[PDB]
């Protein structure tokens, strides 16, 4: 089964998931000088005031903070999107060292981590149907750099001890994801894919230009999680990122000049 190690990591995924070598795979390097400003792109509309977080889960590859997506409570619209996309979960990718961890790169620069807020297009009725469509998902990606602490991240950091190992979950109600956003919603956008198996080509990516800052102590706590289940030999959950994939026949558009 797939993972991030030498023997089951990103270079092996194509054997079980051939679409790994497809025409719209993610992540990609964002070459800032080649991205095209698109004046027709609208501002993002991030409406998270009624978000209902439920649970946090260590799934053996990352941790997911899950939301109630049975009603339009936390939605993303605008930008490149047509229609309404409901927030289902967010998760991160991070490194073993502060100089790596992000999936997207910016002029080949790697950030320490990357946050993915995953949303699905309500015209497809449920997430499982949405992932089978080329416009099924919208993922908002936010870079993390190490510097000052992010206060809105601390509640996530402090629960990680309770979900150390694969398959553990904990109640995670009343978390406000607005506390994870940077000031600016300027963004780049391109058509891509899930970045873990099954690697489905169903995502409109919206990557914010402005990173958030988190403290060294906050990211250190991410690195204490485990890929393994309880009672198995400890394997630290680090370097759970897929590297940049070929851009192929795609253009990255910028919302800003
Ligand atoms: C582990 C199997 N699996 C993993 C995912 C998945 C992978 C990702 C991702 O790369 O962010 N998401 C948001 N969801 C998935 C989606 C539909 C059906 C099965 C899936
Ligand atoms: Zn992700």
């Amino acid at each position: 089964h797939w993972g991030y190690g030498k023997h089951n990591g990103p270079e092996h995924w194509h054997k079980d998931f051939p679409i790994a070598k497809g025409e719209r795979q993610s992540p990609v390097d964002i070459d800032t000088h080649t991205a095209k400003y698109d004046p027709s792109l609208k501002p993002l509309s991030v409406s998270y005031d009624q978000a209902t977080s439920l649970r946090i889960l260590n799934n053996g590859h990352a941790f997911n903070v899950e939301f109630d997506d049975s009603q339009d409570k936390a939605v993303l619209k605008g930008g490149p999107l047509d229609g309404t996309y409901r927030l289902i979960q967010f998760h991160f990718h991070w490194g073993s060292l502060d100089g790596q961890g992000s999936e997207h790169t910016v002029d080949k620069k790697k950030y320490a981590a990357e946050l993915h807020l995953v949303h699905w297009n309500t015209k497809y009725g449920d997430f499982g149907k949405a992932v089978q469509q080329p416009d099924g998902l919208a993922v908002l990606g936010i870079f993390l750099k190490v510097g000052s602490a992010k206060p809105g991240l601390q509640k996530v950091v402090d629960v990680l001890d309770s979900i150390k190992t694969k398959g553990k979950s904990a109640d995670f109600t009343n978390f406000d994801p607005r506390g994870l956003l940077p000031e600016s919603l300027d963004y780049w956008t391109y058509p891509g894919s899930l970045t873990t198996p099954p690697l489905l080509e169903c995502v409109t990516w919206i990557v914010l230009k402005e990173p958030i800052s988190v403290s060294s102590e906050q990211v250190l706590k991410f690195r204490k999680l485990n890929f393994n289940g309880e009672g198995e030999p400890e394997e630290l959950m680090v370097d759970n990122w897929r590297p940049a994939q070929p851009l192929k026949n795609r253009q990255i558009k910028a919302s800003f000049k």
